[PDB]
């Protein structure tokens, strides 16, 4: 019973050093447990890359698994209190179920709330913003087990929901939700980056509701698009790229009975913005991540930066996603202060590997000012990282007054708030 066990990411490159993950089976174990706590991270549902989770040895490592997890929809004020461990595709059914809907969500409905909105999280559509971007309220344990509970509105806010954990355990968030709306999926092969001038690009990241670009870096150009269109807007033809013959992966050669319907066939919208169906529930994944948030008006320079080097990133590359994210209010996000274009790439998993790539990568990027995102891989050095973010002495402040001994504060942290 009380033998070490092993803890891990979700795709288990990352060992973390903690021997047993604390679940508190209540509120008041929770408080206890975190005031007497030397150190603390909370694990969500792992679905980082890197040691953001990582309490360093002695550390404690809690989740909030082990309390129940509630969704609780108010009508009539179009919103919704959930914990913090709840994950998207629990969250999406239950708002469904009473009419109302999410403006966004990621890729996969399988991550927790507040462990996405920690790091940036964001799904695609140039006029739709962070999955933070919704949220209202956070309700925080706060280093003295104490709550303190932040609102829009409050000073504060901004510094509250994508917060990397450092402020405390957020027990609860409660977001803004808009009456339920059915979307089509429509999928395309072949965009070349040849042509792919102001206009155009501007006109296919903005032709449907939410839109990706998918390539392997290989052959000149993109393998893919994908529109997922809200049938309550118009779809205008989309000459740009052949339409699809058959369902798609983003990973060419990975099940596409995976991946959310296509062919433009409607459903509600939960079943279109991911492009992982709910039923689909992988325990791991053999891979590794990074992603490059970047001003939107720097899309084609970035693009053609990755072409020139596009023979360094293809070996070890599974696929890589283009997306817009709408300007973020919060100081941390990746998308603050700006309209964003995002390059995400899912790597083999082969750290050594990939590494090298990714360092690469980043100095192609460091013209256009691209901010990692933070639950993925990067080895952006700390001080250039730091002069990324306009408002980060702000978020330190926040962060030394909510938690003024950084018990919430690990390597990875320090080296964000130094
Ligand atoms: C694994 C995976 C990751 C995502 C995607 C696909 C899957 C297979 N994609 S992608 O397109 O393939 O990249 C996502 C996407 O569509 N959009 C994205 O922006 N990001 C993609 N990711 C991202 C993954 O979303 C994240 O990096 C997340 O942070 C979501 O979080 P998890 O809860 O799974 O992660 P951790 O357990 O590692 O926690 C992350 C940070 O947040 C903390 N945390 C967690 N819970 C809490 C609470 N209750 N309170 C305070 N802090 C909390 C951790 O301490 C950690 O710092
Ligand atoms: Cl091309």
């Amino acid at each position: 019973f009380m033998s070490d066990i092993t803890v891990t990411n979700w795709a288990g490159n990352i060992t973390y050093t903690a021997k047993e993950l604390l679940r508190p089976h209540s509120l008041d174990a929770l408080r206890a447990l975190v005031a007497d706590s030397a150190r603390v991270r909370v694990l969500g549902s792992g679905h980082s890359f890197n040691e953001i989770a990582e309490p360093g040895d002695g550390g404690v490592l809690l989740s909030l698994a082990g309390l129940p997890s509630v969704v609780d929809v108010d009508t009539a004020a179009r919103t919704v209190r959930v914990g913090g461990g709840v994950r998207y595709a629990e969250l999406a059914r239950v708002v469904h179920a009473r009419g109302l809907a999410l403006p966004n969500m990621a890729s996969l409905p399988h991550i927790s709330v507040a462990g996405s909105v920690a790091t940036g999280t964001h799904g695609s559509g140039v006029g739709n913003g962070s999955l933070a971007s919704v949220v209202r309220e956070v309700e925080l344990v706060t280093a003295d087990g104490s709550t303190v509970v932040i609102a829009r509105g409050d000073e504060r806010f901004g510094g509250a929901v994508t917060s990397l954990g450092a402020l405390g355990v957020v027990t609860s968030l409660t977001l803004d939700l808009e009456p339920a709306y059915e979307m089509e999926q429509h999928v395309f092969t072949e965009l070349p980056l040849a042509g792919l001038d102001p206009a155009t690009f501007e006109t296919v990241m903005a032709a449907a509701y939410s839109v990706s670009l998918f390539t392997d870096w290989r052959a000149p150009g993109f393998r893919q698009v994908w529109l997922k269109r809200r049938t309550d807007r118009p779809l205008d033809g989309f000459p740009y790229a052949a339409p699809a013959a058959e369902k798609m992966h983003p990973v060419p050669g990975m099940p596409a009975v995976n991946c959310t319907e296509q062919f433009g066939v409607p459903g509600p919208w939960h079943e279109r913005l991911p492009h992982f169906r709910a039923e689909f529930t992988p325990s791991s994944g053999a891979e590794l991540q990074s992603e490059y948030l970047m001003p939107r008006e720097h899309a084609l320079a970035a693009l053609h930066a990755m072409d020139a080097i596009r023979e360094t990133l293809a070996p070890v590359l599974q696929t890589c996603e283009i997306r817009t994210v709408a300007a973020d209010a919060q100081w941390l996000s990746p998308a603050y202060g700006r309209d964003t274009v995002a390059a995400h790439f899912t790597w083999v998993e082969d750290t050594a590997a990939v590494l090298p790539v990714v360092r690469r990568l980043e100095e192609a990027l460091v013209p256009f000012a691209a901010r990692p995102h933070w639950g993925k891989v990067f080895t952006v050095p700390a001080g250039e990282l730091r002069a990324l973010y306009p408002r980060l002495a702000d978020f330190g402040a926040l962060a030394g007054a909510l938690d003024p001994a950084g018990k919430f504060t690990n390597a990875f942290v320090r080296g964000v708030l130094a």
